[PDB]
């Protein structure tokens, strides 16, 4: 019934936590915190989606160069952050080291498995394992 607060921390090259479960209709406040530990710290991205878009050159790859999600989880989802309210097209949280960002939303009716990932560094963060699984359940 109330606002559920989640925090996702970013490190080189992983999210804590790397798994999260929400219910359709849940009120979520989410903090994304770039805790990049390197010297210097590196920028990290948080984007939730489905259908990995990768580069192609006609030549096969043990690892696909990730560029982003085709389907964005936040497509059409009203977001509130500071004094701003409404949907954000192509919503993504990109942060330098030491920056964080908090926003809230109601979990849209998009049940099933979504992924979160970082595509900075031409997909290198992703390819080094910077991704997580979001499971969306129907409302209780
Ligand atoms: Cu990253």
């Amino acid at each position: 019934n109330g606002v559920h607060h989640y925090t996702i921390d970013e490190f080189n090259y992983y999210y804590k936590p790397d798994r999260m479960t929400w219910h359709v209709g849940e009120k979520v406040e989410l903090t994304i915190d770039n805790r990049s530990q390197s010297a210097p710290p590196i920028a990290h991205q948080f984007s939730i989606g489905r259908t990995l878009v990768s580069r192609d050159n006609g030549f096969p790859k043990s690892q696909a160069i990730a560029v982003g999600w085709k389907d964005n989880f936040f497509d059409g989802v009203p977001i509130t952050s500071g004094g701003q309210t409404g949907p954000v097209p192509a919503f993504s949280v990109s942060l330098n080291g030491g920056q964080k960002y908090t926003f809230s939303f109601v979990v849209p009716n998009k049940p099933g498995k979504w992924e979160y990932g970082c595509f900075l560094q031409t997909g290198q963060a992703f390819m080094n394992g910077m991704h997580g699984i979001l499971d969306i359940l129907p409302a209780q």
